[PDB]
């Protein structure tokens, strides 16, 4: 059928379209692709942004600082958008990437814990510095593509050091999408606090056949460009492959 000269293409030209670098590593099993326009990308730190809310999620839930159903108040203080000034579940704060709440449950977690606990699953280089509200956004924490779709490989497996109704909690909350037949779990991330600004979305598909393939796109953000080519790259990408 299709020859892997031409998937490669495929994919690289997407990236190329949108006029920006980046790449989207598959996980099929142990094995590890690596597509996109920038594949030196792959092995590259990069500030997790929002992507670290998942594990910031399985962090508070795990060590009680929050339940799933616990209501997070907007405190009445303007935000960024008007769509986070609300009252919201991590759940929905995770759909909403609303920073605000997962800076809340990260100071109700507190420094010494989160730093521990970032450690002992192994995040990226491990680092959180001392300010515990906004690590994952400025630095110092970093992390790789690769090490991304390993995390989205591990958590969809249930792999991951918490407890399984932990994990179960929060892939729930990372439903974004329903494909002929196929479920899409990710994570979106934009970090716009650095430069240059990446992009990210993480996740897995889960094939009727019960087969999850995990994948990570990495890219750069730049301004006048929309968060929505990192859904569409990615899609186009998977689809390309025969994956959704
Ligand atoms: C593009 C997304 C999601 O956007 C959707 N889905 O609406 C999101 N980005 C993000 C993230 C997570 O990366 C973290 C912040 C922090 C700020 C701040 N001012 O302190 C502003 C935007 N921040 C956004 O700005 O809207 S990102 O894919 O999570």
């Amino acid at each position: 059928h299709i020859s892997s000269q031409q998937h490669e293409k495929a994919i690289k030209s997407y990236f190329d379209e949108a006029q920006t670098q980046g790449v989207i590593i598959i996980k099929e099993g142990k094995n590890l692709s690596t597509y996109g326009n920038a594949l030196a990308r792959a092995n590259k730190e990069y500030v997790p942004a929002s992507t670290f809310k998942m594990l910031n999620a399985l962090i508070g839930l795990e060590n009680h600082k929050a339940t799933t159903n616990e209501i997070f108040k907007w405190d009445g203080k303007k935000r960024t958008y008007p769509m986070w000034e609300k009252d919201m579940t991590l759940g929905e704060a995770m759909a909403l990437s609303a920073v605000p709440v997962y800076q809340e449950l990260a100071r109700r977690t507190g420094l010494e814990l989160m730093q521990k606990e970032v450690k002992r699953v192994n995040f990226g280089n491990t680092n959180i510095g001392t300010q515990v509200d906004n690590f994952w956004l400025v630095g110092p924490l970093k992390i790789t593509p690769v090490q991304e779709v390993n995390f989205a490989d591990d958590l969809a497996h249930n792999r991951l050091p918490f407890k399984l109704e932990t994990q179960e909690e929060v892939k729930k909350m990372l439903l974004i999408k329903e494909v002929n037949g196929s479920k899409i779990y990710a994570k979106s991330g934009w970090g716009m606090g650095v430069t240059p600004q990446v992009g990210w979305l993480t996740g897995w598909v889960e094939q009727a056949n019960g087969k999850k393939i995990p994948f990570s796109l990495n890219l750069e953000m730049k301004e006048g460009m929309s968060g929505s080519i990192r859904n569409e790259i990615t899609y186009k990408s998977l689809e390309n492959l025969g994956i959704i």
